[PDB]
């Protein structure tokens, strides 16, 4: 079994909103026919640079050509000696490393003829309740659009929601304010999510006050700046509710176990380099007696498969996750999207082997793009 | 006085040794025209992916366009905004900040027609320090051609080296023996530079039985894996020499001090974003009173020139520098190439308006190169 050949299709799918995010498929190819398909994700944050795809699929060819898929732990390693963690939330490398990874799981749930879920660790669970976002306030006058987006989804079945906030807090307070007079028991928000744009103090001083709303309010995500450790902890033992925090990368994390700085990690195979790394970083979350939540960056349905199967795997998630990337989008490159019930992902069907899902060429065409760049 | 158009021209010169490092060198043009030049020096480091320069100079020309060059802080932080600090060595988005800032400086300087060198506090000493790179030995049989290095490189003036260690302990070792046998009090090596390999405690050990050998030894470099602040400073307090790391970012730099971690900071304007950025560190540590030593990623002679104003403005360097980049190229891109007399790097003549560095076309286009793509 080895791998001979790669491929990466550059594509760019519009939100409903009009944002154009590029995300790039993968698919490895093997001598026996047996292809994975993978996502690198959302290539489209910060750094305001662009990495050149066809030196990337050489980089990477000379990386993987003729290795033994199953060898995932020899792989990884190699990947990440060439594409190192940098405590830096949206590295693109491990955008890129994740692609690979998540491609690997599903070439090897193929060639087993099981579903990557049983390559995972199997079933905890059949589903994970997850919340759709709205996105933080900057005026007041965005409220009453948001208020009807609310509606729109809880009506979809989306009942559970999260809450970018601290850019306008008076909008913030507003739209609370305005879901709880509206909506009463019926919409909860899981989470109040700072975006590490205030420092700990000022974070403090805002959830004091956002909190008067608490509707299902389950955590207060990074509310400290990144990698502020000490200010996470200072401001967890101030918070009653619990603080979560995205896991970029194992020293990261790390640090964030030994100083005890927060309650819940948030875990995404896009922002620690794949299902492998996924796993080890949730691994070490249960080692340390913590919870996690899945996390997003708004992946497509290859993408958000990944996570439908580690999700349902996991012991130590007690909390709503976040995966509702395709909900924003117009459209996919897959026949048939991921499953959302009732606010839940469902993990594909456990019959069929592999991610669960299928590409669709004629859908990759239609959204290609000719590389990664800018707008 | 407004920026009005934006060149990147990417080069590949190679070392004596063969390695074909790939630079891109700055050119912000204006309304009045006059040119700042900069340089983003050396890209050819991990991740293994390449920044497209064409969408590279659209994106920055689209932050640039416009502005006044005057407007430092301003644009600093427009930079910052697209290219955040990544607390990672190489983040390839600090060395092009750092070739934006550094050809405002010169673009500033030229402006008022005065040498860059009295547009950063002026002059405290004409020249400094610097040191020649011995790197480290995998085998033994390395020690006899980096002996030969040393005489050839003392013969030309270079009296001072520091040596990169922790692959071949025996091998180091040999090498100090017979540096100390052949040229006795001849040569200094002012710094063993573990460059992140070993955990603190393995290094602890090594500078145990390394430190035998002294020859007027200044400073343990990067005794500890990056970012390690705990573990440099536990080895601060074992180690009776001082401790020494590079700077790549504030939120680094900041923890470093706040634990007193180190007693050296090596500042380099490529790592931390520019000469703005490299001031600001510099500064930093000046308020903790705490030294500083320039570092080096072996940039050519727009590069090095850079550093040759910073260091000679500075009231806390203290110990020998490590900018000798020039040294290990065959050629550069320039009409007056960065020399060194008596192991000094020089400040250029403050009678020359700007960097004191001149582009050379024909050069320029010998070493051009396509890209930034990896071989
Ligand atoms: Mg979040
Ligand atoms: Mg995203
Ligand atoms: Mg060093
Ligand atoms: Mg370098």
């Amino acid at each position: 079994m080895k791998i001979t050949d790669l491929e990466l299709h550059a594509v760019g799918i519009p939100r409903h909103t009009g944002f154009v995010n590029k995300h790039v498929i993968v698919k490895i190819h093997t001598d026996e026919g047996l292809t994975g398909i993978g996502e690198m994700s959302d290539f489209s944050h910060l750094p305001l640079y662009s990495v050149d795809l066809h030196d990337l699929k050489q980089g990477l060819l000379s990386i993987l050509l003729g290795q033994n898929p199953f060898d995932l732990m020899k792989i990884n390693k190699e990947l990440t000696d060439n594409f190192p963690e940098t405590m830096y939330y949206y590295e693109k490398g491990s955008f890129i490393r994740n692609g690979i990874d998540n491609a690997l799981h599903d070439l090897c749930a193929k060639y087993l003829d099981i579903s990557v879920s049983d390559f995972l660790g199997g079933r905890v669970k059949e589903k994970i309740k997850v919340c759709y976002p709205i996105f933080r306030h900057r005026f007041s006058e965005e409220v009453e659009s948001n208020l009807d987006v609310v509606r729109q989804k809880l009506e979809q079945g989306f009942d559970v929601f999260r809450l970018y906030v601290g850019k306008n807090l008076d909008a913030d307070e507003e739209f609370l304010s305005r879901v709880k007079e509206e909506f009463g028991s019926r919409v909860r928000i899981k989470s109040y999510d700072f975006s590490h744009l205030l420092n700990w103090k000022d974070a403090h001083r805002a959830i004091k006050r956002l909190t008067k709303y608490d509707l299902g309010l389950e955590m207060i995500e990074s509310p400290a700046p990144r990698n502020d450790f000490d200010g996470l902890y200072q401001l967890r033992l101030k918070t009653d509710y619990p603080i979560s925090e995205h896991v970029w990368s194992f020293k990261q994390q790390q640090e964030m176990i030994k100083k005890d700085a927060i309650d819940i990690f948030n875990i995404s195979p896009v922002f620690i380099g794949g299902l492998t790394s996924a796993k080890k970083a949730a691994y070490a979350a249960e080692v340390a007696s913590k919870d996690v939540v899945l996390g997003t960056t708004q992946e497509l349905s290859v993408g958000t498969a990944a996570m439908a199967h580690l999700g349902c795997s996991l012991t130590n998630i007690n909390h709503t996750s976040d995966p509702t990337g395709p909900e924003l989008y117009v459209g996919d490159v897959v026949k048939n999207r991921v499953t959302y019930k009732d606010g839940y992902l469902y993990a594909p069907d456990r019959s069929v082997k592999g991610l669960g899902i299928e590409l669709d060429e004629s859908l990759l065409a239609k959204y290609q793009v000719p590389d990664l760049s800018w707008d």
